[PDB]
């Protein structure tokens, strides 16, 4: 495989479906990346069986424990945790130099972990005034150039990994445009939309995506960081987003929240205590094949680890099934119909 | 298969190896029964993959949550938890009537759960005076007859399950003999040695097994309740024990203790932080195939659920491998050699 190739196979409006090819494997887009040096309560083989093509790791947590250098001594993150496919690492979400973490150190840590997709080191709270959002965006663009240069100066990294830049600008169209321009001038393998899902609400997030995603190079992947709920994902794909990561399915799962095509349910609710149905009626996951709502209700009420395991496997599988229906519906020119049907039933 | 058939295929001194056949499957003896309505941190398929033929469930915990009647409404324990092979249930470890639980209720609960091997309801703290141990043993034998009659009066249970009686008597040879006599006069499908592993220490436990196990019918299985460490198991098999249950491998596992052929290790110890070796050098389990001491050290230090999962899978697999080496060495007439070699290396 090449270091990085993104190809778009089908479109419908702003939505796209395709593939990213990398040395460690192929990523089907739109993609959901489960968040990890573990996807909580799941073996990597289980994560793969749900359909994930790539997972996310964190520069912040891993650098603290067990340490980036230690992981590199041990053979890198893939070998450490037993996941042999692509890994995307966030950059580590104050001075011009960095945070006491700088762009250079961030890129180095991601190298030491052996990340396949490296994120530029970026700085913007919500709400923000125009002045503050601009100051922050500009710093982020200076740090984006430092990230680019640090990555390129490390031959092994530049030859085997990819680098994504992150658009800032808060909710302001002019700053988003400046930011997109800056990032394209530097040039990256993909472009994230940063600075959303930080308290603005779906309506506002969608409004900003509406003008922001078209500013980015059309021929490169578009990653919406930290999103989100199933309906956030569907709307964001309608606006041109190709990649997602979020802790909801894992975290939610351990707290009793199961995703279903008829909306989320809280399995701890006494109404499930004698419910022999699977979590979701249509889900093809191993959990829905084998165990009832009643059993999983019991496990979660009892604080049993197997409850966390089963809830998490189901939720990540649900999310992968969602992404597959999105991909197929775009490939078949019926994604707008799918999005409408999905929302009518989910809500 | 028959309701219950125990056949001995080979012997060496007091040690025996063979099979129990039941409707839900065959049990290889000497057997280790992992303790559960879940074996903590493991899917039942994982439990089976380690080599377990039977697991234990509890009348006490299940009757409290989620309730015996609820589990029967839901189709019984096997269907509830997704384990289709035999399950042994303890009886629920004060008046002549029972505990505020009586023999009759205990047997009924085990029926409602759908237990394959039902334990008689029994009462003896350590240390105990001869007078108190005798009083307690005698009550237990009256309760053993009540258990027998309750089981036999329920046709479905008597036709499809087995009933084991439990020997008491503390550390006193004469009371153990009276107890064995009483139980044989009533007649059971198997015989447990109760009242050990309650604080007496290995030397004393072995001394009591030395005279107590020969008192029991030779042609029926002998179950040592709540034992134990790998060396306890080996010594107890040398004294005629066929069946074991213990929470050590599961509980220990979650606390960082891994069993190995060179003795237990605590994986949280900083010495393992960069150790790329598997938990045990010879172990054939999936955990030792795939992950390092270093990774598992990190997970347990970090309190990650996957740490508990992997430690537990390894430890239960270790125990099953131990039981297989015992079975094979008895079948080959070299168990005394095995026991000596095991101890020399383990210690
Ligand atoms: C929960 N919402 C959210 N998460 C964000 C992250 C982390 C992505 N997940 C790890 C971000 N990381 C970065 N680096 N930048 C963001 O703007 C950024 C923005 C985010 N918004
Ligand atoms: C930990 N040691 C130990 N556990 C015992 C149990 C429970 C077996 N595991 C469930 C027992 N259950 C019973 N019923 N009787 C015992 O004497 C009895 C004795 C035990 N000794
Ligand atoms: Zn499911
Ligand atoms: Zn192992």
């Amino acid at each position: 495989r090449p270091r990085f190739s993104f190809s778009i196979a089908a479109r419908e409006g702003k939505a796209r479906t395709g593939t990213i090819e990398m040395k460690r494997g192929v990523i089907r887009t739109p993609a959901f990346m489960p968040v990890g040096a573990t996807v909580k309560a799941l073996k990597p083989e289980t994560v793969r069986a749900t359909g994930a093509d790539i997972i996310l790791g964190n520069t912040y947590h891993l650098m603290l424990r067990p340490g980036a250098e230690r992981i590199a001594k041990l053979g890198g993150l893939h070998s450490f945790m037993g996941w042999d496919r692509p890994i995307l690492t966030d950059s580590g979400y104050q001075s011009e130099e960095g945070v006491t973490l700088s762009p250079e150190r961030s890129i180095e840590i991601q190298h030491l972990l052996g990340s396949d997709i490296v994120m530029a080191f970026d700085e913007t709270p919500y709400p923000a005034t125009p002045s503050r959002a601009a100051s922050s965006m500009e710093r982020s663009m200076r740090w984006a150039k430092r990230s680019r240069d640090a990555f390129d100066s490390r031959k092994e990294q530049a030859e085997n990994a990819a680098l994504f830049g992150i658009q800032q600008g808060s909710v302001f169209e002019n700053l988003r445009q400046q930011s997109a321009d800056a990032l394209a001038e530097i040039g990256f393998d993909g472009y994230a939309v940063g600075g959303l899902a930080v308290g603005e609400g779906q309506d506002e997030m969608f409004r900003v995506l509406d003008f922001s995603v078209p500013m980015l190079p059309d021929d490169k992947p578009h990653y919406l960081m930290g999103v989100g709920k199933p309906d956030d994902i569907v709307g964001a794909v309608e606006r041109g987003i190709d990649m997602f990561d979020c802790v909801l399915p894992t975290r939610s799962g351990r707290n009793g929240q199961a995703f279903t095509w008829d909306g989320p349910i809280n399995i701890r609710n006494a109404r499930f205590s004698e419910d022999l149905k699977p979590l979701d009626s249509e889900c093809h996951c191993a959990v829905c094949q084998k165990w009832s709502r009643a059993y999983i209700h019991h496990l979660i009420r009892a604080g049993e680890i197997l409850g966390a395991m089963l809830m998490t496997e189901h939720n990540i599988a649900f999310y992968q099934q969602l992404m597959q229906k999105i991909r197929d519906s775009i490939s078949e020119g019926r994604f707008s119909q799918f999005a409408q049907d999905f929302r009518a039933r989910y809500f």
